DNA sequence: TGCTCCCTTGTCTCAG
DNA sequence: TCTGAGACAAGGGAGC
């Protein structure tokens, strides 16, 4: 996530009739669903039980999922780091679950938002399912939020409201802080939007620092916008360095490392045999259940 | 004023209709309205501090009470130490000579017109303290009316038992509450506000015992959370904390203790038909409406 | 030389 | 002069 970027981006928040999805294709970033149903539990097989519902509210509407998941972890990703698990049981049986209801899925390289950001580019998806604000700064559009609880977001609407930029909301982590970078002590979602506003890019506004404290001479033209900005940043010791803005975290949302694979996703069908004899095993699921919910689900 | 005091003293507040202050000799504690008065009324207002001492004057005698007026002479060295337009010599004389005409007892206190006004009480030349300086009740100041010159909120009596009873706050703990929350004679801990510095007092019972248990270690659940709170924040314990000076400053402040009672005349309409035309242009059949009803 | 809302942000806890 | 929410505090600014 990007810090309080949502609150940023909200504004922009178009509703969306769920019926309307009929028949899109989704990537669903699924990255963190075992972990979160893990630890939102007053119990076991949480995530085959969580996985499954959101399942079927996906089928409901004649949504089109392709799952994606987590891979490794980026560098940049690691040392802002240093600064109940998740088994491959727990994957390997909702992946399971995906291919018994005939949905297909891959696993990302790195960030699966960053992988989600490169289908929907690739044409071979219609829309995004995250709550991961990142996925815009990937590059990502055409977001679904709070699919399950609906909020449509798109960088035109970003661009054309707010006017930020991919390289604006780049910058924005820089000022927020992210996965990638720490940000500036003091910069939260009101400052941040000022300071790219008033100054256009984080190189300028750190020689407009820099000089300013090089030179007494250059601060006195500063408007009341200017002058209380810059006490706020002294008052938190702010240091603006070389690595301001980071070439490294520009390169790592620009070119993220995923899969540029042009082939398309293929949809089968939700084999009840199989669903009905998963459900009555791992969770202790009779079979009146199952195709109570299911039989809807196959024929609509 | 105590920083964040008024928000752990509010509850033990008690509401008060102001028909119920009838003929209650009354310590006022004037030492900021000019200040205020310039800084507050615009379109900075010509004589506002009169009009303002004006209104404010007959409020207090349409509810039948004996105000004595009191006002800042100096500034403590420990206030200067803890810093660390304007009120001309003619806005003072001037309602000066207002509260004079009115018939209005009113002293200048050595240094801080709280402290000379907790004096006054306990020594009976008044029955109770209309400020809104938290400061007073470490003077130990008590039958404290808040909030007597709003606007939106309603006033507020308070006093040192109700405190003790619901809040377990002593004089001296509240000296030093002072010094985690800051104040105008301290700058307090920080990271400490009003909802931790009100935990420690109410188990460490005071700062000396603080600083043993936070020193005697720097070389369970709350005590560990503090300490990382404490230490995140860089805490500085040395021994002059707590401050003996911060106390005497509170608990022997500098105030005049004749022990004289005070003597209120009735107001004079024509020195105030006179006074009030010559500032204002007030022609005396506008002072007569204000004025006459309170003879 | 006011002092107080109240806005903006930083840390930490807590639970869905 | 894992995120989201929410509780606590620092640190300002704008206004009677
Ligand atoms: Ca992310
Ligand atoms: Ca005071
Ligand atoms: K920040
Ligand atoms: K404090």
């Amino acid at each position: 996530g990007v810090h309080s970027f949502w609150d940023i981006a909200g504004p922009t928040a178009r509703p969306v009739r769920l019926e309307s999805l009929e028949d899109k294709r989704m990537a669903v970033d699924a990255s963190i669903w075992i972990y979160q149903f893990l630890k939102a539990v007053r119990v076991k097989n949480s995530h085959i039980t969580g996985f499954f519902r959101r399942i079927c509210k996906l089928l409901y509407f004649g949504i089109r999922p392709v799952f994606v998941f987590d891979g490794g972890v980026p560098v940049l990703k690691r040392e802002t780091i240093r600064q109940d698990e998740v088994t491959m049981d727990m994957i390997k049986e909702v992946q399971e679950l995906l291919s018994r209801f005939g949905i297909p899925y891959i696993t990302a390289p790195m960030e699966a938002e960053a992988q989600c950001a490169e289908l929907l580019q690739l044409n071979l998806v219609d829309g995004i399912i995250t709550d991961d604000s990142d996925v815009f700064l990937f590059g990502g559009t055409k977001i679904y939020k709070n699919m399950f609880h609906v909020e449509f977001y798109d960088a035109e609407s970003i661009l054309k409201l707010l006017g930020l930029d991919r390289k604006n909301m780049i910058e924005l982590a820089q000022l927020l802080g992210s996965d990638y970078t720490n940000g500036l002590k003091g910069m939260g979602p009101v400052s941040s939007i000022e300071v790219i506003a008033e100054f256009g890019n984080l190189k300028n506004f750190k020689d407009w620092y820099n000089n300013g404290q090089f030179d007494k001479r250059k601060q006195e033209t500063e408007n009341k916008f200017e002058k209380d900005l810059r006490k706020k940043l002294v008052n938190n010791e702010i240091i603006l360095d070389d690595d301001f803005p980071s070439v490294m975290v520009y390169d790592a949302y620009m070119r993220p490392e995923v899969d540029h694979d042009t082939t398309p996703f293929v949809w089968g069908v939700p084999d009840l045999d199989m669903l009905r004899s998963f459900m009555k095993t791992q969770l202790g699921w009779p079979h009146e259940k199952s195709d109570e919910i299911l039989i809807p689900l196959i024929r609509d």
